[PDB]
């Protein structure tokens, strides 16, 4: 399928819950909050209120990265857009579709891979937060954009995947010829370069060339710092087949202390050759 | 607002090397009026600039330039005997070319783009302590019908500081609601960094605009950028997110925390910020 | 200036891997003459290559290849059992493609660009001492139509070296003024490094070159890279800036100072350089 027209007024909820060991994670229900948090997807021109609810017993904000919000939603302490401990708020993302300013220039849309994160928790710049586990992707969506058969979200914070324990994946399972779409977000203090055995995406908007005009370099490893974020979607096993595909950071002490997972690429039959953990 | 028109003037300027306060060493285009960073070099792509250079200080010093055409004798280093000893003189010559299609069909691409200049000799055959010290400047070079801003901000990382600013010292920047305001952005030194601006988002090309509906850029707020790159970008301030004081900092989470923090200061059209001081 | 041809051809070449002066590892096409960085590997989009692998060490060794289409039991990895144990032989199987479009719409980008191949098993589970000892090299694939360059000169940052070079010890590379000279650029190991070519720039796109007047990349002299990043470009040899000794470098400043730094020797007609002195 491929991503409509926006322009829908969206609501949901959220919640920031304390979650094991110290972490705080999002949720759109109490209780289901999780690191990474909830997908949010949109499409370029919907309106999106989030309705959000504190839970914890210190402040905590939302911050999002590439939409439009005033500065009364800009998630700061320093704006006071923060959430009290047990306060509530309406957080207000828009987003827009690209076109022809009045200038004659070309007005960008909102369509990318983006993310939201809290800015206060711990210090003014939610580095606490980030840490403990407040963090989530957001996806807006160009009209025609293709829709993927799923869509996993990998994080390296620090020199953690998704705030796991060093050496537990995640892994992500997929059939060969699925369209499989990655988020790759980035926070805390570390360069990374995110790595994919056997697969390969363009370096642009959606991760795949627009055509053979579209000069963007096709690579498999590339470099991110704290808060970037990019994606791709990928056809699982295309040209090589099924696997345990590794997908890791390429600092090498990164991968050798555990920053690895696994796309494990099935084949229609369900087996994936010569895995064995 | 305007647009370049074709280069190809012979262009003079004097520029000096002078210390300034607090160990520091700054370029500037009149006797005592050095900055850090130095100042703003523009040129229209065909241009020649002499740079009439003098080195004010009790110790060695060079002007290095990225990007643009210059012969062995402008490279600004001591390998190559183009440095400037103290109270000594020395006209540095950079040249600038339009793109075109080369006799062996290739297309050769023009010298526009957003560059820098810096020391090359101050501590060591490097440039290391001069780059410390404040040694660096943004060099623009625009390719006909760029589109022209309404002002240009440069923002240097240099190690820790920015522009050599005190940690949490801005600076910061005020433009009104509609402005087209042109940001540089130059490293240097150490570290890797990751440049963001609340509320404002840009395309990671040349220019910083989308050419037009298939120009398949990435659209980013969040940048990693190391020692001496330099890239550039035009926003419309404020533009679907309105008024107010909008953070850019880094995004590394300690650099941030520890003042790479500065605020784009976006005005109503009668000149308040709402909820701002 | 050449250009590439069609791809589509079955190769084969026998890859050892050797122990080298130094505590050293590295790749070589010929027995006794491995090299760091190993030798380059040249296709065009569509060939095969069939690597004659043997593992002349006295430890496991893998071969690993970015970019390049391989199936999951030329991984080059000890998890799925692709390594090459001391004394073994294997033979790894590389295939590239084409561009073309998908029944779903959508384009297909071809193989082209600049890779590299390095080991994954020496030392960790990911190649750490093996990269660390030489056991890397690059690989170009080529699209139709692409220009052919007149010499190709690969540049590894290896952690702190150039080329698991002492410091301040180059490699230099010379060229005379004109000549299309195409570097390889790739890191490995622990740090992130920034590129910088005095005198010379280039389009941070596939190829290095900008394909025409609407294509947006930034020209750039400074690149960012990390470890296992690959790109490269064509340059003409002084171009619009002359002869002379032309330094390349890590522009990280500490990495610069610490001899993190090479020449590129641009001659002039008559072999000599302004301002140079051997
Ligand atoms: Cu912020
Ligand atoms: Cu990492
Ligand atoms: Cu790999
Ligand atoms: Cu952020
Ligand atoms: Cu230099
Ligand atoms: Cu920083
Ligand atoms: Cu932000
Ligand atoms: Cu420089
Ligand atoms: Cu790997
Ligand atoms: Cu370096
Ligand atoms: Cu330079
Ligand atoms: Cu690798
Ligand atoms: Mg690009
Ligand atoms: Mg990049």
């Amino acid at each position: 399928g491929a991503a409509p027209a926006g322009g829908e007024v969206r609501r949901v909820t959220m919640y920031a819950e304390r979650l094991a060991g110290g972490q705080m994670g999002y949720g759109l229900e109490k209780g289901k909050a999780s690191i990474p948090g909830p997908l949010i997807e949109l499409n370029e021109g919907d309106t999106l209120h989030v309705e959000f609810e504190n839970t914890m017993d210190v402040p905590v904000s939302l911050h999002v990265h590439g939409l439009d919000y005033e500065i009364s939603s800009d998630g700061t302490k320093q704006n006071k857009s923060h959430v009290e401990p047990g306060g509530t708020r309406t957080y207000t993302w828009r987003t827009h579709e690209p076109g022809r300013r009045a200038d004659g220039t070309w007005r960008a849309g909102s369509a990318g891979y983006w993310h939201y994160h809290d800015h206060v928790v711990g210090t003014e710049h939610g580095t606490g937060g980030i840490r403990n586990g407040l963090y989530g992707p957001v996806i807006v969506r160009r009209k025609g954009d293709v829709l993927p058969d799923a869509t996993h979200t990998i994080v390296f914070n620090d020199m953690t995947i998704n705030n796991r324990p060093a050496h537990t994946g995640p892994n992500f399972e997929a059939t060969v010829g699925d369209r499989v779409e990655i988020v790759m977000i980035t926070h805390g203090e570390y360069y990374h370069t995110f790595h994919m055995h056997g697969h390969h995406w363009a370096d642009n908007r959606t991760g795949m060339l627009t055509g053979p005009d579209d000069p963007s370099q096709v690579i498999d490893n590339k470099i991110c710092g704290p808060a970037d974020s990019f994606g791709f979607q990928i056809i699982a096993g295309e040209g090589v087949g099924a696997g345990a595909w590794m997908y890791h950071c390429h600092v090498q002490s990164h991968s050798d202390m555990g920053m690895v997972g696994l796309f494990l690429v099935k084949k229609p039959d369900g087996t994936i050759p010569g895995y064995d953990p």
